[PDB]
């Protein structure tokens, strides 16, 4: 996990790869994409996943009244979205924050479960960013650097925002472990992107919730 631990790159050479990735982003969209959609993707990045992703791991969205209606139909917007932009296949990193109580049930060839949108960036310094602050729970938390291996499901959104170099999976993303480190404050742990229906005899969680999944 050294490309997680190691410094970080100069503002320079971070804002140059991001604006290269900008650029190949473009370069590789496409023509079926809506103003709504390109519109709903740009405020994603910015402020929109953090109500989609609320509802998305909501246990009740029943409360959410109007509200719950918007964000069901801008959730399908940014889904078709990106169902119609660039493919990325390679690495990726995100930074976030999981039970205790979870990370210590958790082995290689485990399945992790994002029931939200699955922001990842190619820029490890850009994902450490965003699990930097301690969040206030009830729950006993860590914090976790996923190093992801991506096969499938991520598509850049980084041609239509940003310096964060921007990998985007729709809900409910598939994860398989397929190594852990643990060390006080932060856990590292490298996944790679699966299937769910490929997805046979082995135990999968809700990152979020820390509940199992039915096989
Ligand atoms: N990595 C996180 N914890 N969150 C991702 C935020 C997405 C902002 N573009």
């Amino acid at each position: 996990f050294d490309a997680i631990k190691q410094p970080n790159r100069s503002e320079e050479e971070v804002t140059q790869l991001a604006e290269d990735f900008k650029d190949w982003s473009k370069a590789s969209n496409y023509s079926f994409i809506t103003a709504n959609e390109k519109e709903a993707v740009e405020d994603f990045s910015i402020s929109g996943y953090q109500t989609a992703n609320d509802y998305l791991r909501a246990t009740d969205t029943s409360t959410w009244g109007v509200a719950g209606a918007d964000a069901r139909q801008y959730i399908r917007t940014v889904k078709s979205a990106l169902n119609k932009l660039p493919k990325y296949k390679g690495t990726a990193y995100r930074g976030t924050w999981v039970k205790l109580s979870l990370l210590n049930k958790l082995e290689e060839g485990d399945v992790l479960v994002e029931p939200a949108f699955t922001s990842t960036s190619t820029l490890p310094e850009v994902a450490k960013r965003f699990s930097v602050v301690h969040p206030n729970s009830p729950q006993r938390l860590k914090r976790v650097l996923f190093e992801v291996k991506i096969n499938q499901g991520g598509h850049t959104i980084a041609g239509l925002s940003s310096k964060e170099a921007e990998v985007l999976f729709a809900p409910n993303a598939h994860f398989r472990i397929t190594q852990i480190e643990r060390t006080s404050n932060h856990t590292y742990i490298g996944v790679e992107t699966v299937k769910a229906s490929a997805v046979k005899n082995t135990q999968k969680y809700n990152l979020y919730s820390g509940e199992e999944v039915e096989a």
